[PDB]
């Protein structure tokens, strides 16, 4: 028993990590086989950051331009090019460390692991979700460009987020691994705001079957309600409409607690409108929506 | 910025976890040098288990009933013996991924970050404290004991946690690797009960400060209060007593904001007395005591 913010084992990803030197702008950059993947600007400095042509500024780049060490090993870059905001550079040697893996894109509502990284070392590991805005709330220092996000199922990474930004608000904003931002975002140093973000209720109710396994009961109430009068009030809150589709990922774990979804979003309807009185689930005061039906069924049954 | 519940990057540990079997019991090992370290109630059954001697479970014991497996490689055990609550098992093979490593044991209200395990293999991290009371709440199932909790520094492994039960109130209980365990806690199933808690509050002062470096200052205020005024009213509320150690050892956070020690300790006094009126810190809408100011430390400067 237990629920926690738990994040995959970072290992298979640390031994892709290396740093990305250009100039004097340094990154981290992630190597798999013989190419690193980094955001493509490594090759600004901060005369070109606010408007910056990566086209322009990566016809006057050579081989030679490009420093990236493995630990002390440097790896000698043999071809540069540019997918779309990620830089791809070509080395002379395949990392024998490399996983298998794939790079997806996720969806907003959808969680992932995070190894911050600064020089091309890890630093920590830490779980966040993809927001409904497409920002990120993650925590990354100056220098913790081109550290990824990803997840883990068996053998296999799936890489999703590569970091390139923080946004004036505080929240993070970056590409998948193909280079295509999330969101309404560029790689400029500009006056880029996220846009309103909402609660993911599909999240906020497999928490509270986590919290019901896990023995957290007060909240439950005798009532129902129909999903179209359960919609009316999450509108009224600033949370996402519930699908059919979401009541059916909630399946399993209704299935397990013997709660049905909708008898569910009669308690997060009471909480919606009256608050905890000054009671906690799991460790909180507040609704918390970043963990999945899977993230769930992953600590509550194994 | 940003400020996250962060672990250590796991690899270094991964690299070290196998499977122990005896019998029809598995549960995870630690293999460091020709070393596997285990919880020693591996050699229970659910006939001994509820109150083990095990010194004459050991004795009846030979080699050849220790199954230990890293991956597919089967290790063959040629020694076996007990370290209190630990047992150590001597194999043919120098585990080729052993890290720098040290077992050092924690205090209370220190953290660490923990890789569960199930049948050798790792599954998540997360980080914990270890509470006044010398439990932890973790996020363990069935399968979980000999999981290991553990800080890095530089190069180095710091292990000071491996897992062996949880108490009927949910929270965990187990030893540092020398097979202490931590609290008066012993390892059979029988009818061991936690004791009365405590908030760690210079860990609270330390994230008020880490809420500041973020920019929430809602809580902040003109006044001042005395370390006796002070501990008078944490004594109340059930919060550690504040020493002039603690004051001190907040004195990098209280620099790098401008912001007194004894100052936050007049806003710390004001949410105890008033609550947040419905605001948040830091995405909480309670107070939280595991970070520590080292951990504060590091996301707030790097
Ligand atoms: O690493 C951080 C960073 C700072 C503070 C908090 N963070 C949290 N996550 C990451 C950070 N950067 C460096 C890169 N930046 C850029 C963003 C878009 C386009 C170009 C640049 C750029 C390129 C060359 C030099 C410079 N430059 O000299 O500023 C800036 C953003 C800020
Ligand atoms: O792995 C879990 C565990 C279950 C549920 C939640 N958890 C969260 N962290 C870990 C768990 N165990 C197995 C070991 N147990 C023991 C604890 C003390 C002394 C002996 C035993 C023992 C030994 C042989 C067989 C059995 N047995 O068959 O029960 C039990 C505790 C429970």
């Amino acid at each position: 028993s237990g629920f926690r913010k738990m994040a995959f084992p970072s290992g298979k990803v640390e031994g892709c990590m290396v740093q990305v030197t250009c100039g004097t702008t340094t990154l981290n950059g992630l190597w798999l086989d013989d190419v690193v993947y980094c955001p493509r600007h490594v090759i600004c400095t901060s005369e070109d950051m606010l408007n910056p042509n990566y086209e322009d500024l990566l016809i006057r780049k050579s081989n030679h331009n490009f420093l990236v060490q493995a630990g002390n090993v440097q790896l000698r870059v043999i071809g540069h090019s540019m997918q779309n905001c990620v830089l791809k550079l070509k080395v002379d040697t395949a990392n024998p460390k490399t996983p298998k893996y794939k790079f997806v894109r996720i969806q907003p509502g959808q969680t992932f692991s995070v190894l911050a990284c600064y020089n091309g070392s890890p630093s920590g590991v830490y779980q966040c979700a993809m927001r409904p805005n497409f920002t990120i709330k993650g925590s990354f220092l100056n220098g913790s460009c081109g550290s990824v996000g990803f997840n883990i199922d068996y053998d296999c990474v799936s890489f999703c987020y590569m970091h390139h930004m923080e946004l004036p608000t505080g929240v993070h904003a970056g590409t998948d691994l193909e280079g295509n931002f999330y969101g309404p975002f560029v790689d400029r140093q500009t006056a880029q705001a996220a846009g309103t973000d909402t609660t993911i209720t599909v999240n906020v109710l497999a928490w509270l079957y986590a919290a019901v396994i896990n023995g957290d009961r007060w909240f439950l109430n005798r009532f129902t309600t129909t999903l179209n009068d359960f919609n009316l009030v999450a509108m009224k809150y600033n949370y996402e409409p519930l699908t059919q589709d979401h009541v059916d990922i909630l399946g399993p774990l209704s299935a397990q607690t013997g709660i049905a979804v909708l008898d569910m979003c009669a308690s997060l309807k009471e909480l919606l409108q009256n608050g905890m009185n000054g009671r906690t689930i799991l460790g909180s005061a507040l609704l918390e929506d970043e963990f999945t039906p899977f993230d769930v069924v992953r600590q509550c049954s194994g």
